[PDB]
Parts: C-alpha cells; sequence; structure tokens
C-alpha cells in the first residue's frame, strides 16, 4: 500500500526512532576509556562497555553549564551530583541564571521555551564571535526528550524570582511553572533528569557509564578556566588544563610537556606507546574524533620536526605523538550534533597557534627523537 | 531577553546552519580523484570544492541506485550535467514514484516525499533493508539547497505522468501538471540548479566537475547489473574489479591490485600506499569517505595477520602502508551523520560476515608492504 509504505513523521518521532545522528548510538559498544582511579589518584585506560546515546545527554548538560562561564565570568562553581541507584543526574552552576520573562514573541516563560522545545537558542546570531560550545539549540531538548523526568530549576536576580519546572516521558509531558518569590540569594541555574533507560537497553547505571561521565567531569574542570568542579560534593581538586594533563602521568626529560601558547590555546605533549593519541576540547566539548585544530597542531609540529631530522616518513613521527589541546574556537562547525569532529577551516578559527621553535626543541630531547634517529639511518642502511 | 532567545523553523535552521545536514558550505581544499578521460583512469589531484554541493548531487544520485535495491528489474541511471546552465539531471528507470493522494497527508505522494521534510519509505527497520537511504532528508537537502527543482515521474499503474517544479530553497512549491501517460516505460527524473551563491560559487567550475562526474563512475562501479550513462556516455564499467583497476596507472606510477570477491556482500582489493593509510569504501552505494566500522573489520583483520608474521614492528607501519577497497552491503546501517561518510553500524549488526582468507592475506605478503615490514622488523 503506497500509502502504508510512504511516511511523514514529526521531528520529535524522528529523534527517539533514529537516535544517531542526534546523541550517537543507543546500542552498547565496547571501547577502550580513559578512568578516573581514584585507588590510585590517576588516570588509566579501560575497556568498557557503555551506550555513547546515555554519555551524551549527560555531556549536553555538562557543556551548557560550561558555557555559562563564557557568559558570565563571574561563575565560580559547578556541581555534579550522580545518584546511581535512583537513576538522578544534577548539573548546577552558579553565576547568571536564565531570565524568568515571558518571550515577547513564543508567550511562553523563556525557560520553557530553551529547555522544552526544539530548536531554541541564544546561539543562533553568528554576528557575534562566541566561544560557547552551543551552537544548534537541540542539546537541552535531547536530554529532555531521553528522559523519564526533567527539572530545571533557576533563580532570576532581576525579578527576584524562583522558577521551577518538570516534564516528564520523554519531554511530552510538560508541567507549568512553579515561580515563587526569592531574595537574597544568588543566581544559579541547576538541571536534574533521570535518563530512560529503557531506550538505552539498560536497567541501571553501572561501573563503566559512571566512570565515564565521572571522568567527563574532570574533563570539564580541565578545560574551563578558572572554575571549581564539584563531584557529590568533593572537590576534584585540579584548577587548570596543566593539572588535567599531570592526571594521565602515571599512564604515560619531563614525561609531560605542557605550554599555554595564547589565550586561547594550550597545547600538551608525550610520548605515545603504540600510535597516534590524541585528547582534545574546543570550548570545553570533548572532540574524540579530533578534527582541524588537532591536524593544525600536530601537521605543524610533524613538519617542523621533519624539518630537523632532515638537515622518516610523516605518519612515523605523528605515531609516536601523545597531544593534549585545549583551545578556544569562535563559531565552530562540527559533522554532527554530537560535536566529535571539528571541521572549522584554520582561518575561521579566530585564532592562531604557532608552535614555537623551543617548544619543538624540547620535543627532540625524548624518546620521539631516538625514535625517528633509529629509522634515519636504518633507512640510510638500506 | 526576548531578543537574546530565539526559536526558528527546521527549513530556517537546516540554511542557518548547512554543515549536519549536507556538510560544509565552504571551500575545503582537498585531495581527490578524479577520472581523466584523456588517459581513461583516475588520477589524485589537488582541488577546492564545497562538500555541501557535491553532497545534495550525491543525495540524487544515491537514490536512484538504491531503485534498484527496490525495483531488481530497473536496468539505468542517466546523469547530465549542463555546466553552463548549472543544471543537473539525474533520470533512472524501472518503478516510478505513485501517482496517488496519500491516505493520511492529502496530497500527491511525490509532492510529499520530495517536498516534505521527513519522509520517507525507509522508516520501518522490521524489514531489514540493504539500501542508503535512512532518515528521509536526502531528496529535500537537494530541493532546499536549489533554486529551481523539478521532480517528472511516470506510472503504468495510473497510466499517467506527473511533472512538479519548486523554486527559490523550496519556499515555492508549484501544483503538479499531471497528463495522460500510455507511452513507454516507467521512470523518475529528478532536475535541479543548485544555489550556487549559498556555496558561495559563481559557476560549476572544473573541480567540481570533476568529482561530480567522478561519483557516477562509484556507482556503476559499486552497484551491479546497471547501466550507468553520463552526458550520453555509456560508462560500461563491468564490476568493482574493473572499478578498482581504474586507479592501476596511478598507482603503478606481482600484480599493483589484488582484489577478492569474499561473499555475496562483500567485495576487498588491496594495493601498497606510498605515503600514508588509504581508504576506499561504499556501504550500500554510499561513499564512506570517513570510513568507519566496515573498514576497521577488515583492516585490522589483515594487520593483525601481519603482525602474528613479524612476530614469528607496531601496527601502524603496517596499517600505513595499505590501500584498501571495500564494496559491501550492510543491512540497516547507522552513520556519525546525516552524510552518511563514517558507518557506526557494530560488526554484529552487519547481516553477514567478512573473514579474509588466509591466502589473501599471503598474497599481501608477497607485495612491497612486507618488503618494508621485515626491514624495519630485521
Ligand atoms: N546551565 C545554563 N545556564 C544558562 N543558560 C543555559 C544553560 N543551559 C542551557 N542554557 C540556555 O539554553 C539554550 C538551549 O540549550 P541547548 O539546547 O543545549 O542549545 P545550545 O547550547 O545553544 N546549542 P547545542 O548544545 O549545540 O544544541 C542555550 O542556548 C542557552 O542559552
Ligand atoms: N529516484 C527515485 N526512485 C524512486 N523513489 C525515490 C527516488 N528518489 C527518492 N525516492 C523515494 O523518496 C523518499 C525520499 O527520499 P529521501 O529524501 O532521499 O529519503 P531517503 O532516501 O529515504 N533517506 P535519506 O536519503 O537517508 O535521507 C525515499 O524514501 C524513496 O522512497
Ligand atoms: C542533522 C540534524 C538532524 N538530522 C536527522 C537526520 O537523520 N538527518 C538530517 O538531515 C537531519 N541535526 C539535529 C540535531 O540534533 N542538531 C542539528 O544541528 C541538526
Ligand atoms: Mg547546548
Ligand atoms: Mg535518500
Amino acid at each position: 500500500s503506497a500509502s502504508d509504505k510512504y511516511q511523514k513523521i514529526s521531528q520529535l518521532e524522528h529523534i527517539l526512532k533514529r537516535p544517531d545522528t542526534y546523541i550517537g548510538s543507543v546500542e552498547t559498544q565496547e571501547q577502550l576509556q580513559w578512568i578516573y582511579d581514584e585507588e590510585t589518584d590517576c588516570m588509566i585506560e579501560k575497556n568498557v562497555t557503555i551506550v555513547p546515546g546515555l554519555f551524551k545527554i549527560f555531556d549536553e548538560i555538562l557543556v551548557n553549564a560550561a558555557d555559562n562561564k563564557v557568559r558570565d565570568p563571574s561563575m565560580k562553581r559547578i556541581d555534579v551530583n550522580i545518584h546511581a541507584e535512583e537513576h538522578t543526574i544534577e548539573v548546577k552552576n552558579d553565576g547568571k541564571g536564565i531570565p524568568i520573562e515571558i518571550h515577547n514573541k513564543e508567550n511562553i516563560y523563556i525557560p520553557e521555551m530553551i529547555f522544552g522545545h526544539l530548536l531554541t537558542s541564544s546561539n543562533y546570531d553568528d554576528d557575534e564571535k562566541k566561544v560557547t560550545g552551543g551552537r544548534n539549540g537541540y542539546g537541552a531538548k535531547l536530554c529532555n526528550i531521553f528522559s523519564t523526568e526533567f527539572i530545571l530549576e533557576t533563580a532570576d536576580l532581576n525579578v527576584g524570582q524562583k522558577y521551577v519546572q518538570k516534564w516528564e516521558n520523554n519531554m511530552s509531558i510538560c508541567h507549568p511553572p512553579k515561580i515563587t518569590s526569592y531574595k537574597k540569594g544568588p543566581s544559579y541555574t541547576k538541571v536534574t533528569f533521570k535518563p530512560d533507560l529503557t531506550r538505552f537497553g539498560m536497567k541501571e547505571l553501572d561501573n563503566d557509564i559512571l566512570g565515564v561521565m565521572r571522568r567527563r567531569v574532570y574533563d570539564i574542570n580541565g578545560s574551563v578556566r578558572d572554575i571549581n568542579v564539584y563531584l557529590n560534593g568533593k572537590s576534584l581538586k585540579i584548577r587548570n588544563f596543566k593539572n588535567y594533563v599531570e592526571l594521565y602521568l602515571k599512564s604515560l626529560i619531563p614525561t609531560i610537556l605542557y605550554e599555554r601558547i595564547n589565550n586561547r590555546w594550550e597545547v600538551a605533549f608525550a610520548v605515545s606507546d603504540i600510535s597516534f593519541q590524541q585528547i582534545s576540547f574546543v570550548n570545553s566539548i570533548a572532540t574524540t574524533m579530533g578534527g582541524t585544530h588537532v591536524n593544525y597542531i600536530t601537521d605543524q609540529i610533524v613538519k617542523k620536526i621533519s624539518e630537523i631530522l632532515k638537515k622518516v616518513k610523516s605518519f612515523q613521527i605523528k605515531n609516536n605523538m601523545f597531544i593534549f589541546i585545549n583551545c578556544l574556537i569562535e563559531n565552530p562547525a562540527f559533522t554532527s550534533q554530537t560535536k566529535e569532529q571539528l571541521t572549522t577551516r584554520v582561518k575561521d578559527f579566530g585564532s592562531r597557534c604557532e608552535i614555537p621553535l623551543e617548544y619543538i626543541n624540547k620535543i627532540m630531547k625524548t624518546d620521539l627523537a631516538t625514535r625517528m634517529f633509529e629509522i634515519a639511518d636504518a633507512n640510510e642502511e638500506n
């Protein structure tokens, strides 16, 4: 039947039917993932089985909180509470909350608009060059859509009110907001959600997902300047990106060479054991598939090393490198909503990052150089 | 606050933020293969092209190839590129689009599936399908990025012909012209004029024309039992081995290419790479230029065995001497994005397996790859 064969569906129906291009796979995946080990106080690489979409909806909320540091530089604190037994996750940030006002076009409260309707954002005017992670106006709604319960709480000092709004059943139930007088306290936003574990094929939050979620909170402390992050009330202790990269020290002439190149670029280098490795952040987004920023940095290092060597194949140099990058890119573009891979051309970054000769010279003091010299005179022998 | 926060439509968002739908609408400097007509072979060239423009064309091509999955009686695809008039025509035979009013939507079906987002015949995954179409965007994405978009189709069930024109990024939809058709065969024809200025272009230059043309050779290579015509010329690629062999001259510049059909859903070819790892792969006729799980599945098998042989050197040394070609069929595939450049489907969900025979890996151990690896080892 022609009418049965050709189907039209709503955008909301499509998201639930086909999560992949919105939040990534809802099937279990075997992955090698970095985990923060509390018994040894360091990052360890572990074979885990996780559902990427579940990890992603958490990440969407985390990155929104980090984005608030950009809009409000006075923001000091992010709290992440994971209540595994209760299947609830809370992310709270201080600094400016959400305006408690009726939108003069949409005729609803702004928090209801931007957490309860697709395609809503403060990031749609690209005349402003912004270094927020937020771009498309989907993130928070995707979390809501994949939650059985989703609660937004915010306090607005301009009106002196607190606003609490609950959605249920994959954003399909939207309860009216509870608005109360709020005097003589700080602004903040708190997002609480209970992921719809049925849609992720799970019955509980297991040790693998909790492990990667917790590490992602370390990432946030590592990548966002001048904030204090707490996990279930406990300080993560690290204060900057250098401290973050140092958590990898045990698993990795200094082992780690770190440099802030400018106010938008920090780079660290270590020698890799097996092959090319990268850990990179764009506006606090974890770019696990790398992209133009990673290639920009590594190409430079490879080119400069190669030139010193010729005075070997490029993949030979590259694959002895473990690179860490924390960068701020203007109005970035990615291959997908998950933002695993940056596609912004270098000329559109809004900044440059030239790696200085002094840094390259320091790399030439590491095992990387020894390994390349071996390849080199073997190539001469033949 | 009201000005700080905005709600936009799906259609506004696509034009505002094309990247997750069709890829970048900015120029990209790329190494790309093109078919050199004078030498009758593939040549690697530095080009500057806008991926989104290449992609809207690819959406229409793969749709035509999908019609061969749906109707195995289909025999030909015609592509006509009219560079001067920036017009592109893609015609296939076999079953057309049903000229019926939809039960629910109350409009003609072709209007529905070419002129409204989120419309598809691929939404029911109870059926295990080997089409490339998955999400119900591709054809609409082409329409949206066109100044003018024309669907022509004829169905023999009703004995009619249906012609409908959209304009101005799909915003103008003209009523269909439906006429009596007792004439020849069923067919569908899509004619569009890309909104070139939206891609920052004045005209279809030689770079984009070269990759568009190569992509048509790709289709002939990856899809069996069809004739493919480009601007009137029969391409006549016999099979996937013939397609791979188009790369022979540039690679040759112990056979140069080792080809094997593994089974009915998997074909692989191998050549030695001079600079780094290279792959050309297709999943259900989609060009998976960013690879993914199928490429990893094949290369891991090869690298793992060669590693054991050398052990009797790091895995990256082996992999970076490989040029792999893969043509495969995957059930209900999943990708990272609408552009379908990277497959994410797990091997266990493929619908088939591809165990590379040890004698094939033995043939690989006769090439320059082994000589190079043994010099690192010994
Ligand atoms: N913790 C927060 N504090 C302040 N504003 C927030 C917070 N979380 C979300 N927002 C606002 O809500 C809007 C919607 O969030 P979101 O759905 O994630 O879209 P986005 O961040 O703009 N883009 P994207 O994440 O790429 O889909 C954002 O644009 C912010 O303006
Ligand atoms: N040349 C064609 N012949 C027959 N049917 C077609 C043709 N092109 C498109 N269709 C039909 O039109 C629908 C819409 O096409 P399209 O927008 O490209 O979606 P899709 O191919 O199903 N999914 P996707 O391409 O992944 O976004 C398809 O599902 C097909 O049923
Ligand atoms: C790519 C688009 C959604 N996508 C669904 C799909 O399967 N194909 C499309 O073209 C549209 N995306 C949704 C989202 O979460 N964020 C965006 O920016 C647009
Ligand atoms: Mg966001
Ligand atoms: Mg399609």
